[PDB]
């Protein structure tokens, strides 16, 4: 197998994309997380390209049998069912299952006895170890099997189920994401399992991966990676998406203004944007001085992109952009939607935004203008956020 | 002393008003809580009126020495400094100090050793046992002293301090109020203290109070009171304040409209109120159908008050109300402020509003119109809140 | 159960340290006395069962609890959080806490925890305790010897071997009476507060039972009464009683030895010497002679009653020679003279206490008549 | 410390149950052997300190840990969450878990947990264990006897007293060799998974030390090697050795008794009868007589060497009469005949195993020469 990879020139890696902090699909061709980073390092070490292949827990082993990928790096628990068809690496992590529920009912679900009874509405994603564990250790409970995820933890928030039981590390993270949810004794889970790399029945590969892993572990490199991706501000990932998406749109804004040969400064639009942001921010209890600064920065950043393009296009004496979207009817609506998103992210994650060596990953739109990207983030640096509050 | 009370005809009771669930000043002449209810029962038993006298922890004993009140019922810990000047009753409760912090950092602050070091930002209210305990058992930490005890737990939510150490029962409550906060091992506090009634140096009174208390305890009456005031929806208390204050203003609205003999229906104002509420609600992620229903009800309730008054005043041939405030300039502004408050309370406490035998205390404005009061609350009954979500 | 498990087993097992007058004192044997032993009694009666005191100590307190060696603990136990981890408590029957005890000269040297907490000062505590925890927390700079017997620990202060101890203010009220040289430091204004309550296991129905019982006792004045009794109780007399007891138990050996040589029981020379020597020694302790003579006459007559009963028994059995019987002149009579000393010193301390004024001696097992004889001149 | 406290104290204290071949077996005495005893050894050497095995058991495992009876535990301990509460673990040196073992006829009767979990079936486990927890969780309906000795528990299945046991697949691979009548049930496909690792105390510097040590051992093939050694190790011979040992230690009593009557050491009648009776009994067990005779000749000659050494010692001391010396005819010789039985049965089981292939007997304390004599005809070459 190891030769087939070297020949094909590419490591195909299964990843569910549903399991923060291991493997998350933020969109696009944009997977992030611990096990995505590791897949990266392994590819580099073999001297080949990486390809993430999407999978899911229900489809995991059938996708393996169809040879859709070479390995799976996705916070996979070593289990015996899986050992039937597959090899595993040495473990890189030790975890296992603990409950997550609304913060009121933490005491209602301390024990498997408390949990295993017909009163209780249990929820799991399908295919999983999470499904197997719920069927084995809580049969009497009422089990809905809910075939989506990231939004499965919504079902508990909204009272539609009572609790879920999942890996204690998933639970530590989801309690940060949903403040209304709480992890149940995650330092003392109900059981133990290894996390390791799913491999095919090929011993030379297993030896390769294991040697690789043991090196990474002993040298501190995995420990480092674990620190990064747990202290990673998963909560700020929407905030980042909003700032990012808004800036990338400045390209379209420029195209449209260019066609009408509008000037870049549009003082009416600036006043409205800021005035409307402040109003919306007051309803969310944000202070106005700060909201204004934030949005001033967003505008100034946009305008830097615009100015760079206008310069370029004046030099070209460029003409008319044919599939440029409408400013009033398409674009400006999108921008106003994002303003909302951005303000809400500011409102929720005021604490998370004061931590300092817990820091966001870099914007896509530094590709477009690194200067503009800096401008946009400037008033969300911890020091100014503390300055305001 | 017991005779001086009977003579004066009034029991003067210290209460800090800062310590849910014992003693809270919701405004006004409006104290509520366990120890306010108890002060009530003691007054009744002596056959006298109750007067709450405001105090605070910093002023507690000086206010006692100035004979500003007879006793103090306010979740007061028995301590030796206080025993110097004062008697105590028998205990009605046994507690003591445990940390509260963001749900992430539960594990960071399990122990006093973990807590007592210069990295950590500790916060306490002044005057207290809480201040004395933090100075004695955690000197190396950074201690900000933040002189308002109701909004102090905001400072932790918002990352401005790391944790607070306070009575484990206060911590049980504040974790319910702020879902993002979590109590640290409140079943296993760092220490123990009695809660009891602060009394003056007079033995006949002490015997009276103690006999009273022992009766209340043995008969189940205190146990009952404890159940009530812990299951009391403290979270919904602002929501209730907003609905209440808004309805009480309908009295002013009627006075003003009466002077101009305006009609009660104003369909423009109705459309604007609802339209503006829905908009604001969208920014808070409330669903619009529900916000509209809620506010329809608030309007219909206002109009019921108006109609009752108009009828009354036609019968009286009442004249002109001289100090009636301006509708456009004074009143309608206030109403719009309260709309904001009300929406935010809806946004936060969607879960709390689905619990059913945890129910709010009755509105002040049932004095004005019980029918209107019913109308206003109707679309915040659990069944309709669940119907919408 | 738990309340049912007790009713079934037919016995209430109660922890008691036996080291903490006036709550719980082990005078020997199966012979516990004090406030909390009396209370354990009343609770047993109320449940309609027998009482069994189970010995414990402060260092072993909670491990003994976890091994289910007893049902409850009644022993002047402070409510503390460590103990609340494993256990329930009753309602408090007392509110107290820690205050210093020191020699009466140095009362003013140790008014405050600042005065106390410094490296000059020699502090002493019994181990296991709240007393140990409090000394470590509130006086770390002082020099701390940990002295593992709580009854004779107050001797160490008297004798200058430590400067002070810090303990429950009620313990301090008592020990200042027992050692006239020691004085309680502001016991009406202790350094802190604690509840005393009954340690219970994690069973709510029992807690409700005990609490209802206790609240009754408190509200009716019955606990207040019990407190008055057991503080005004003449604790001073307990060594005197131990000495009379030990001396009488030796009459068994005396008889064995005399039997082997078939000596007669009455020995008028020995009687005169014993009394004469007691009186002399008593004069040095300022005891009046008439009284010492009476006391020791009684002790002699009591011894002889034991002897006579045994001689009768042994004549009937035709018992032979007792092989491991100690020598009279060389082993036994020395021991008797040692105890005479102890007995006289106990008399000398408690001359006042013996105007005010009892359960049986251990040696009522041997001869109840002799035991009566021995106590007779400590009436009145 | 902790690593410093060990270096200071000069000794590594290691828990071992002594009940779990091939990891940890207590043959007696201060005589532990196995994979994890060998490893404990290597770790001690690496720290530059002496080893002390501290006995423990599964029921007492964690309480003994909390009482600080030892530093670490190396005993084929599964990583479990209960244990993680009080304790750290090393990296795993093995991945295993539970599979059935039963008589070779009933292999097909117990393929699945469904087949196993029902009231017809007589299940057996040792207590304290993961083995007990797993049987209670995954097979409640079965009849569960809890049999508190883990070495002879597999006898109960052989003898039909229970139907099967469920235990670590590696334990099952070994016990099927030891009892030919028993068979492992799909040990390449267990019902579940667990790590084996070293139980450590809450001290991170030590954990780093042990882990670095272990990762080296693993990556270099040294643990794989050690696994091969201790599975191919002739465990069958350990009872045989116990019987030779016990029999020789009795020669001390034999001498005491003969000394009191000043009997001579050589007794050619007794020799002929011992050998004659052993051969007869051996024929019923299908042992060949020539070999049994050799073995027992050696046992006799070895006994006599002990006797001679003691007689010499006692003549020099002019020792007198031994007062609590047992009777020869009535107490001792019976015991010797009981052990002969044991010894022959151990020979009968391990005829194959005695084509392969030792440490000292306990009775080298008594006479090293005699101990050599006793073992001499169980060198391969004499099994001609
Ligand atoms: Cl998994
Ligand atoms: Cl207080
Ligand atoms: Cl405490
Ligand atoms: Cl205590
Ligand atoms: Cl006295
Ligand atoms: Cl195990
Ligand atoms: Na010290
Ligand atoms: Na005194
Ligand atoms: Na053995
Ligand atoms: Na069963």
């Amino acid at each position: 197998r190891l030769e087939e990879i070297h020949a094909r020139g590419v490591l195909r890696v299964g990843s569910t994309g549903d399991y923060k902090p291991f493997s998350y699909r933020a969109g696009a061709n944009d997977f992030i997380g611990l096990d995505v980073e590791q897949a990266g390092e392994l590819a580099r070490a073999m001297g080949v390209k990486l390809e993430i292949v999407p999978t899911s827990w229900p489809t995991l082993m059938t996708d393996f049998g169809a040879d859709k990928f070479d390995i799976v790096l996705s916070g996979v628990s070593v289990t015996a069912e899986r050992q039937q068809q597959a090899l595993f690496s040495v473990s890189y992590l030790r975890d296992g299952k603990t409950p997550i529920t609304r913060c009121e009912n933490q005491l209602r679900f301390q024990t498997l006895e408390q949990i295993n009874q017909p009163a209780v509405r249990l929820i799991v994603n399908p295919g999983g170890t999470n499904e197997r564990f719920a069927r084995a250790h809580a049969p009497h409970a009422q089990l809905t099997v809910y075939p989506d995820n990231v939004t499965i933890f919504g079902q508990i928030v909204s009272g539609a189920a009572d609790l879920m039981m999942t890996d204690a590390i998933e639970t530590r993270l989801q309690q940060r994401l949903h403040p209304e949810l709480c992890a149940v004794h995650p330092d003392a889970p109900f059981d133990t399992a290894e996390k390791a790399i799913l491999l095919p029945r090929d011993a030379e590969l297993k030896i390769y991966v294991d040697t690789w892993l043991q090196q990474r572990i002993s040298s501190g490199g995995l420990q480092k990676s674990f620190d990064r991706w747990l202290d990673y501000p998963w909560a700020l990932e929407p905030l980042r998406q909003a700032i990012d998406e808004r800036l990338l749109l400045a390209e379209a804004v420029a195209r449209a203004k260019w066609n009408v040969q509008a000037p870049i400064e549009d003082l009416p639009r600036e006043a409205q944007v800021i005035a409307a942001a402040v109003q919306q921010g007051r309803t969310l209890g944000l202070p106005d001085a700060w909201v204004a600064a934030v949005f001033k920065a967003q505008i100034e950043a946009s305008k830097t992109v615009q100015r760079e393009l206008y310069a370029k296009w004046k030099a070209q004496q460029a003409g008319h952009f044919d599939d440029a979207p409408d400013l009033a009817n398409t674009i400006r609506p999108q921008l106003d939607r994002i303003t909302t998103q951005l303000l809400r992210a500011m409102a929720d994650n005021q604490a998370t935004l004061k931590d300092t060596a817990r820091l966001i990953r870099p914007l896509e739109a530094a590709a477009l203008s690194p200067a503009a990207a800096a401008q946009a983030l400037a008033p969300l640096s911890a020091h100014v956020v503390v300055r305001f509050l």
